[PDB]
């Protein structure tokens, strides 16, 4: 198998894109560490991966708590000694209305998960990737830094912010042979498996190859 | 005078771009409400504005505290009944090293000022601008959403995030005749007065005119 | 006023944005050299400039030919010896269908005007601006380089192309005190000709030290 | 392997990226139609493809002429009846000086190859792809649309132009199951030809449902 002997951490793995990425990496032989808030929705996906012949485990982790993320990483690295693929996929939305109508607590909840947690996760897993001189950090971004979403202002800030965050970290980590990439829409409707296929393509590149960004347009009809 | 009878709030007004924007708007007749952390550096600038014949006042405000920002806005609107120009200029930097080396508390301090405070300020002053169907919110962004800064990853995230935030809020507010604009570098070295001149140009547009973004390249030699 | 004794070239100056930019520049005291395919469409705008007490001449310039652009600039320089303000405003459209149905002759007509003419104009006037150590070249772009127009593929290319062409020339000419700028829309989704004319006014009359390189404009407030 | 019984056109296929893309596509079982100004520079690459047991033909195509591109595509279609993979890879450079010193003939040579040829090629092969309800058009772009090259102004225009041209054509052709894509650099600041060839391989062999529209590549890990 392409990813046999590897460990893959997928956030927001309970449904949709996250679930599909989990199954895909599991089918290639990676041991998939699934995380989300709801353990029960995770277990369905854990069972499917195992049923089809792969390895998977489930961990509740509240991504808005820094200590919780450090506890989660410490457990994963203590149990398996490595993380080959970190997929930043967990995301929240807020589309209630204009930015002045957004409460600070709603701002905090959205930025904590969409922007701060991918930084915390990279901070928790990158030092191990550096020491091993290998690994992928792959970020699912639902906006390409181009068009604002009226009534989704904080949301937009978090995605363009993620893009700038991870584009910068890519220049920092490449000297240690660690690869940070971005997956984003190339239009403006995408089947989860297509994004899963892109992540699989990223995680199985030749050693020297460094694809930094893939833009995907809606599945054909 | 072009801005006579108007109130202009300028954040980070104690030195450089902020100071220069303060003096410029003061010279056009605006009453300038200066804010920063250090009251003493503010007073020098307050004295210059008054010395040259304008009106100005100084207020310490810690932009990383939401309540402090609401207290500050409440005072300004209670004292003058209006805010015609809000300039988001206060900014912090962090260029210590790669993103995994950045401490969460340093992340928090940078994002609180560069990204959350401009949202809090818009939230505190926009409702008054909406009710009056007029006003400018002008954001000084030191990056145009284009090039990452290695070793300034959080910093980059905060500027691209600001851009997406304010581009979205511009679509929301325009229906109430309130105008959100962005000033940013167009290259890659800029004299503070040139940025001050751009802000003055934004604050004095024809009613109907909506310049949303100005890119500025280094002062000529 | 501000631009007294300057000459401003303005292409596609017979209506809309070009017309307004013409009127706005003349009203600030610049002599407005106007351009269009046909000299008769220009008379109306030339009249409004004079009537308000500014100077204005009219030339037929076919922007699809180099020779034509060369002869046109030669004349302007022989007559006045300077060009202070070159406004690349003329453009064509093509939205007939998908790219593969577009014929080479249509491609050529669109690219010649939208992408090649602004270069030729810059080439013909930049020497005088460089020698004089001052000048503005201002470009009106209907696309900001972000979103594609389906069934306007060549049109899209010509605009993103223009943005790249003039962003680069701007770096080349800074050293000579010549300022190249762009004006483009600020949203994907409606803009009053005067809003643009005002922005152009603003660029044409900046402080010498300052260099505004791009201005994005959103639809006029209603 | 993956591409058995397909035909892949590859322009500028005599060395570097084009050479590698050629080898990589042949090794997956596609018949590789190679292009260059001169048919002799192609023999080496054609030999490597056959030697490894793939098929490959060589044509001299002068991309600066429409007729030439038309005659070239006509031949390929008469000979095989399909083009599965069109790789727009050939390009020229010009970095002689600032835009105003660039002569119209040099402008024309650069634009004809960099911007007009990819359109002409797409126009000549898209009809067959549309009829067949499958096909890839893959474009190699050396600029991502963000940063200007001072003293490479026309070059810059041709690349940002290409990005806009092909982003638009991609929207036009989705409905017919034809997939247009871009490959470009991921940093302002050095990339192994095989990295590109691999990405092209990846695009050429996607699932039918999927549509990757752009791939950015950073310099090869050292
Ligand atoms: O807004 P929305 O309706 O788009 O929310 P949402 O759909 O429930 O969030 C989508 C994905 O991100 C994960 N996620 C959301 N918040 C999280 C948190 N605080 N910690 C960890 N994972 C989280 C979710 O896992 P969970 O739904 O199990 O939290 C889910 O798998
Ligand atoms: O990083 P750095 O070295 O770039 O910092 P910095 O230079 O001191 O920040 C630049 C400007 O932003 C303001 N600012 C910084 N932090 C602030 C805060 N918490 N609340 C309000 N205003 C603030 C500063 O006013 P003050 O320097 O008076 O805080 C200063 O005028």
């Amino acid at each position: 198998s392409s990813l046999s002997g590897q460990v893959a951490v997928v956030t927001g793995a309970s449904r949709g894109i996250g679930a599909a990425i989990a199954r895909k990496l599991g089918s290639l032989g990676a041991r998939v560490v699934l995380t989300a808030r709801d353990v029960e929705k995770l277990r369905a996906v854990e069972r499917e991966i195992v049923a089809a012949g792969g390895e998977a485990e489930s961990h509740a982790c509240d991504l808005s708590h820094s200590d919780a993320i450090a506890a989660f990483a410490t457990g994963v690295l203590a149990a398996h000694g490595r993380c080959d693929v970190l997929v930043n996929n967990a995301g929240v939305g807020w589309f209630g209305g204009p930015l002045h109508t957004m409460k600070p607590a709603e701002w905090d909840a959205l930025i904590a998960v969409n922007l701060k947690a991918p930084y915390l996760l990279l901070r928790a897993f990158a030092p191990a990737m550096i020491a091993a001189k290998r690994g992928h950090i792959i970020n699912i971004s639902s906006l390409a830094g181009k068009n604002p979403v009226a009534d989704g202002a904080a949301y937009t800030a978090s995605k363009w912010g993620l893009n700038g965050l991870m584009t910068s970290a890519a220049e920092e980590l490449r000297q240690h042979q660690v690869r940070v990439s971005l997956v984003a829409p190339g239009s403006v409707a995408i089947e989860p498996d297509d994004i899963a296929d892109v992540v699989a393509l990223l995680a199985t590149q030749a050693d020297q190859s460094f694809i930094s960004e893939v833009l995907v347009r809606p599945t054909l009809k």
